[PDB]
């Protein structure tokens, strides 16, 4: 019965939020998310078409007001697990890629009661890259943009928690060895526009081991 | 709390107005035909294989067309006058690669940007596998090789294709790719075909590359 | 107001087709489908494998009472388009594919104001086939036949129009240049079941170019 | 006539409304299923990795009650096609793939007037087997078990007409010779579990042609 | 007639219990107030392939995974003296075990079919190929290589989600006799982590196996 009652409130909690009366950020109605990168491994690197392959999990972070709740009005609940279809997500996209990402986690997301969902998809990722001088002392340097396909900077902004992309969980025997590896907000102007751009640009510098 | 209600405030404006204009198109038809404008940005030209004459390009295609039945006074909509929604919520034109060699590859979300005078316009990235003979792409000449988009079931009558430009943007072609472009454009054409009268529409890419 | 008559005149008709009280074929009311190949490009011929690949475009036709309609009682509408997945078609098979056949093209429906209904997919085919020859004058020949799966002979009968393959659409700069290639109906019995079923046998003859 | 189509089209869909208006099969009502191949090519031997590529028609029958009729009650209809979706099948699988299973042709089958279904997918499977010998007279040697992943022999029982693989549409140009094919059902006891668990073996022999 | 209707009967019984257990009032996975413990087990198959140009290694084995809850408990007796029964793994809630180190999408061989006994016991064993970070260097002498991949929840920390071994053994039992390497050894083992993302730790089982050319 304990456990029943558990279970009843976090679903109210969910039918509660789930038919509240989001169509996705407006320039009148903004959403920031934050995007931070680990990488896991350079897994093949391809001079022959210069395309690099990257294995990192991408986590994302945005607030939403639809999604609050007290949780003293629904046993104490603080967060709970739900489907990323469940809720609206952003459309983060490598602008490089050059074969469609492959997804190598469960699409779930975490909910917490002050509207803030985290996301963390772990992705494999083609992108453009010419790997030159990845059999040398200085290594190579490729790079490759991250941002929303069809927002501009007037509806979602990005950033990042840190410079510096989470390399705690590199694999150390991979066939390359990461010399640095850094993620920036850009502002970009494009002439096409009025309205401002923004990416995250993801440079990494590395050689084989 | 003010705040809160105004943001409730534009998201329900949002709201009523794509259950608006969803709960209102059957695509073109000879009394109703549309015309749909094309451009490319080609961002790569990723592998030329001349074992079997494919070759893997990467490129943006600009799609656009203008619906009255997506059209609104945005003052009748909290002065709203453009929103995104997924392409699977609207129709969407059939254009097709002709010669390509594998089912393209779609590197992007598929959303689209509808503003208030009913205009679409939706931007898939791709990477499309296509015929082509790859001689001479090691020389200083370069190759040539050219792939026709068009619909796939409406003739000239119901879709007439547009460019805004034969000239294919370049501004954002990879510049450590394995080939540089000498030159692409992309050009109308009208065909007349033996077995049909009515006339067929596409649109010719045509790209001149060498190695780098 | 005119365009909208012109919509609603076609929804009007969709709606009336859509709604009307087709099972498919059965042996009391069997249906006969025009085949038709045109070959665009033989792209691989494997050795170690025996596989070729080919692409071709697959034309369809069929005609059914249920899909007729008068054109001066649906102004003058005399066809539409529609998902292929919307109707009944009909499941003709590539009877030695080695792979998943590739759908290289929409797949969408043709519908005329007497019922018939026409669809043409593009496709890559992987398919049995011994390349041995292929580099000399005389070339090597494969065939591949193609029918219903599940329908025998008694619901789906199969026609063509022409026995000679249409080659003018086919690559000029392939690897491979076709010597001959036809489609020609065949009846075949197999043991686990009674009844004939029908194919249409593409036989193509080809060599490095 | 196009009242005698509509009234024949009108008997299979009320028969079908009628039919799919079973929760799988238990101890207390079992289910014989079986189970016959057409090998039609050995396509690949894989020495590097020991896997070997079939492809082949996989013939599945089995009885219900449940979808049994009187064609004397539905315009003599004595049988239909469905799609597999539409029914319940059961879960045979290969016990050593090595790759998801590729289906090559449509997933229908027919069901006749004595509840009986036949249902007979064309796949291609990599499973796991050591080539070693295929360059020889003698050739090599590989196997493979088929059955059920979750139901007993108390729940399914396996059964073959004939231990000898259909070889009547063995790819006659295959890089491979086939030498022996046979299907052969096992039963085999567990002294942790009271109920017996059935597969069926299927042994190829096989050499360069 | 009357085997038809005994048929019917017990078919009507599992329904009418599968109707129950589904529509109670639902289970929405687990939480820090309601957790739950999955035990894991993995039965070796096969490697397929070592791959030294990308350090990839290609393996073929079953997860078993095994879970209880409340929610899916009855008494046969009311249930005509069902005692378990098979259900599409869609029907019920299942634990998001990942591999912290694929570099594919991993690959499901089997049925995804659960096995639910009336204890509230469920049994789960999809067979998987996965691709992970491995390093072969070594494969080809009699020492052989050494690899490890983690397996884990997603989403669900150790306040939601504990993971367990019965055994450190992993079962090679089933193992390929003529694969391109044999194990010399393989075990599974239980590990706490932290990570940079969350305060909380994540549990996962960490799968190691010794191989070499056969
Ligand atoms: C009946 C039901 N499903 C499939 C078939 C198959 C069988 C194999 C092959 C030939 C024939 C028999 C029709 N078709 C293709 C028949
Ligand atoms: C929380 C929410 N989404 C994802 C995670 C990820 C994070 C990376 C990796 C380890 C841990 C933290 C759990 N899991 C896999 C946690």
């Amino acid at each position: 019965d304990d456990k029943l009652h558990s279970q009843a409130n976090l679903m109210r909690l969910k039918s509660d939020l789930f038919n509240r009366s989001y169509p996705g950020p407006t320039k009148d109605d903004p959403l920031t998310v934050t995007l931070g990168f680990t990488l896991q491994d350079i897994v093949k690197a391809d001079s022959s078409t210069n395309e690099v392959d990257l294995v990192y999990w991408e986590q994302q972070r945005w607030k939403l007001n639809s999604l609050m709740w007290d949780p003293n009005e629904y046993g104490n609940i603080t967060d709970f697990r739900t489907s990323a279809a469940d809720i609206w997500t952003p459309d983060i996209t490598a602008y490089s890629s050059t074969r469609p990402v492959q997804v190598l986690s469960p699409q779930i997301a975490v909910v917490t009661h002050d509207g803030s969902v985290m996301f963390i998809p772990a992705q494999r990722l083609s992108f453009m890259c010419d790997p030159t001088g990845v059999d040398s002392e200085e290594g190579a340097t490729c790079a490759v943009k991250f941002g929303s396909w069809v927002y501009s900077g007037f509806e979602i902004d990005l950033k990042t928690d840190t410079d510096q992309v989470d390399l705690s969980s590199y694999y150390a025997s991979s066939k390359y060895e990461i010399l640095s590896a850094t993620q920036t907000r850009q502002v970009q102007h494009y002439s096409c526009c009025p309205e401002p751009y923004i990416d995250v640009n993801l440079v990494v510098k590395f050689r084989e081991r």
